[PDB]
């Protein structure tokens, strides 16, 4: 139902756990807030949810500004961790409470309940108090709650926490379909950037309390705006190689690889604040490494481990030039054994590059699913 | 060092949380039980440990029968979500719970923790504290003193579950590695198939008390024995097609799709007990689709959901032939809208087949990875 943040700041004494936040949430929008374990996710949500006070800066749900605003008279709906539910209440007892104190005709309440129930995977065992264990129940149990009540906001922070990976699963693309069907404001919280990544609309990096970065998934996996952003989206971490560039041009940058071979690469990237001589971060996903057929800088080592998962073959390799080791991905089986030589490609216009300070020089090769100028 | 589980079960009255298992954990190897929630995998552990009788069966540390046998007299560390040093602090004094209090000698517990230091990562912080946060070597040092503790066999229940995403990433390579370097046995368990995928030598498939399956990592997944193994093992679950055999031969089963179009397919697969008429289900990952480019069986329908990964791209697709979705993966991104009309292959030395009983019709294709 619409959430704006203006400036808003949360100080705990001194220290600052949210630094100046701007974010336009849209009706309807998926919102997604990534970062690392203290990074600052949930004291936003409580700062929204009015569980929390907004040292400083406004906020706005729908049009009026909540910042003075009893949580209740909110409009917004939470659930998080490991919720508790009411012992004395049953799970469609501990379902319909919410929608309840909102006032709601049976009619409704029922078919929410149920509907919600043969999704989340309960309607087996509606009659039946929390003690029915598994705790990954009793989780999913809190969130129907949240579901069932249809908050014109909902404020979920990791609620697939208590689950098996494979319930985990299962639950994102029920959040995702959920989203669909009702399209209501939905401020999510992980620290996962899969779940990120597959629910968001719009995800927003979080990095000791500061806003790394705000966008689509693909914009925020192509584009990272910084260092960290581009280490925390993708699966297995983005490989960093401490280069020194060499020169510069527009819309071009070229550097030296920390290789005893000081190869010497030209990187289509922004060129801006950016010196000869200045040492820099060359960034290359596992992905993006090419199988070595093709030529044009390739980079050969000693294989340190090599996983074998089926659907893909990870491989990490020690590059002579300077350890580090490159982890590299390629699709199905691969087969190879640790401690042989093996070597891959570098592809310039998949390569990033950060300055000292960590930002990112702008990559200017176009890549499929973000807008961009042309 | 050497685990041996023969007709092992747990009885709570009249349940069995664990029923017949027969497990054979050689000398430095790294198993791992999976299974969902409650599948008995912490029960297991325990009677390892001996902090759970065994109701019947015999357990096997080394060479003796562990059943009556005290917990600390068997050879054993156990490790489980719930790392705790010392107020006092410091690892080099840390990772010493046992040896100190114990004497061992002065010169015997400094050999062991700096073999565990720079022999695990933790050399350049041995004099350090736990109050340099380092959370995830913090795990290390936990670990490490176990390990120092010089145990025949090691112990695991889930010992990722408190990580953020990230950490539980580094987590495994470090486990992975720190397996590597000393060579002893080691028993984990996880509810998560991606972590017993890339930490074991061995996996040993937990469904409701009963061993699905044992085997490598590449033999469970190339080779289910049954469905509930099958829809375990593999990230985005493996899809399934309600078929009917209309035709069988030597290492060879013909059925047809559901499709309204009743297409027939041979698949390589074993056609030991499988009579014509009988429905069965068909078993493709959605990593083993094609892009269609590729003729022979296709299957074409609407795009319900697109998820863009950056790396891959999953697209859920509505086939008319009953609606079932499939889910289908493509590497880097992929653009279509939902609503759209993709069409995709199936290729038959790819598939799977269930009896209506859930057994796999052994697949006879060869596939890279696994012996024989
Ligand atoms: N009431 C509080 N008083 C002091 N510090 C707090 C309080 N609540 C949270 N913090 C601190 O702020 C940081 C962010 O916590 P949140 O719990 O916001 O983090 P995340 O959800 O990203 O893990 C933590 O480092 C935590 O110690
Ligand atoms: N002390 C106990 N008394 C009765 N049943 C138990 C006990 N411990 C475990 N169980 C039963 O065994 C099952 C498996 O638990 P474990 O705790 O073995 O499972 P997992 O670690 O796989 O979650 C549970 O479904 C539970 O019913
Ligand atoms: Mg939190
Ligand atoms: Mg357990």
């Amino acid at each position: 139902a619409s959430v704006q943040l203006q400036n808003v700041t949360k100080a705990w004494g001194e220290v600052v756990v949210s630094k100046d936040i701007n974010l336009d949430i849209h009706e309807g929008e998926f919102v997604v807030f990534v970062g690392p374990s203290g990074c600052g996710k949930s004291t936003l949500l409580r700062m929204i949810a009015g569980l929390e006070t907004i040292t400083s800066g406004d906020l706005f749900i729908g049009e009026k500004r909540m910042n003075d605003t009893p949580p209740a008279e909110r409009g917004v709906g939470m659930v998080f961790q490991s919720y508790a539910l009411y012992p004395h209440l049953s799970v469609a007892e501990n379902m319909s409470f919410g929608l309840k104190l909102a006032g709601a005709k049976k009619e409704v309440i029922n078919q929410r309940v149920n509907q919600v129930a043969e999704v989340l995977q309960l309607a087996h065992l509606l009659d039946r108090k929390p003690k029915a264990l598994s705790g990954g129940q009793r989780q999913r149990v809190a969130i129907g709650r949240t579901l069932v009540a249809e908050p014109s906001v909902f404020l979920l922070d990791e609620p697939l926490s208590n689950l098996d990976a494979a319930l985990r699963v299962q639950m994102r693309i029920e959040i995702s379909r959920l989203h669909k069907r009702l399209g209501r404001t939905m401020i999510y919280v992980t620290h996962d950037q899969v779940e990120a990544m597959t629910l968001a609309d719009k995800i927003v990096v979080l990095d000791a309390g500061r806003v790394a970065q705000v966008g689509k998934p693909l914009e925020l996996y192509h584009y990272p705006a910084d260092r960290f952003v581009a280490g925390f989206i993708g699966s297995p971490k983005m490989n960093f190689l401490p280069v020194k560039v060499t020169a510069t041009a527009i819309d071009q940058v070229q550097v030296e690889l920390p290789m005893p071979n000081r190869q010497q690469v030209w990187l289509p990237v922004e060129s801006r604040d950016v010196q000869v001589g200045a040492n820099m971060s060359l960034g290359i996903r596992p992905e993006h490494l090419l199988p070595s057929d093709i030529a044009d800088v390739i980079l050969e080592g000693e294989v340190q481990v090599v996983e074998q998962l089926g659907n893909e073959t990870q491989i990490h390799i020690q590059i002579p030039s300077i350890r580090q080791n490159l982890v590299y991905r390629q699709n199905d089986v691969v087969l190879v054994e640790e401690g042989a030589t093996f070597a891959i490609g570098l592809p310039p216009e998949r390569c990033h590059l950060f300055r000292e300070d960590g930002t990112a020089c702008r990559r200017l090769h176009k890549e499929p699913g973000v807008a961009s100028a042309s």
